[PDB]
């Protein structure tokens, strides 16, 4: 009967820490984590990879993380190009300040969703996948789209409801079931990556 709808967070560091503690959940306003010629970039590279359905999303691998594997590289070379940027100096500096932890992370999986008209992502868990996924980053590459939400069901709590644009980047704890609501036009594509401490194998049972 009533959500809570987010607007970008118009703070700093420590607002975005701040709030993804609070609310489990902090969407970043273009260009924060990523200036624009390197999403340009990223764009360029994803689109020389190969996709495969999963038939109205598309998902162009970068990383792999099966049940009982360690996580593993896949399509190279550009894939590594792409991760290059994600896991930098930079990047490893902002997460490690958004995490509040001095704690090594590491990027088990990642990959390109593109989100076709009528799509959705129905009600689940990311920890379901793996058990030690702690947070869950989410870049937005898609130019122009209508509906498509990215949606938090935090327990005993109104749903939080996040509407990404173009190079916004949402962190969420997978601590919280979440959800993508129906793509109501073109297409949403988005780079989704996970981050845990653990680099050893998945700990779900293949
Ligand atoms: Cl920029
Ligand atoms: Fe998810």
């Amino acid at each position: 009967t009533a959500e809570l709808h987010f607007r970008c967070n118009e703070g700093g560091m420590a607002d975005y820490a701040a709030q993804l503690r609070e609310v489990g959940t902090v969407m970043l306003p273009a260009y924060v984590a990523f200036d624009a010629h390197e999403l340009a970039r990223i764009d360029a590279l994803q689109a020389r990879l190969p996709e495969e359905p999963v038939h109205d999303i598309y998902v162009r691998r970068i990383m792999v993380d099966r049940a009982g594997e360690r996580p593993q590289l896949v399509n190279l070379p550009h894939s590594e190009t792409i991760l290059n940027l994600l896991g930098d100096a930079r990047r490893t500096r902002f997460f490690g300040d958004m995490f509040g932890t001095r704690a090594e992370y590491f990027i088990r999986r990642c990959q390109i969703n593109r989100m076709l008209k009528d799509s959705f992502i129905g009600m689940h868990l990311d920890a379901a996948s793996n058990p030690d996924y702690e947070f869950s980053v989410v870049i937005q590459l898609g130019r122009a789209f209508d509906g498509g939400e990215f949606v938090v069901h935090p327990q005993g709590r109104p749903p939080n409801v996040f509407a990404p644009a173009y190079g916004t980047v949402i962190v969420t704890s997978c601590a919280h079931r979440h959800e993508v609501r129906t793509v109501r036009a073109n297409e949403r594509t988005s780079l989704v990556y996970f981050y845990s401490r653990h680099n050893g194998a998945n700990r779900r049972a293949a």
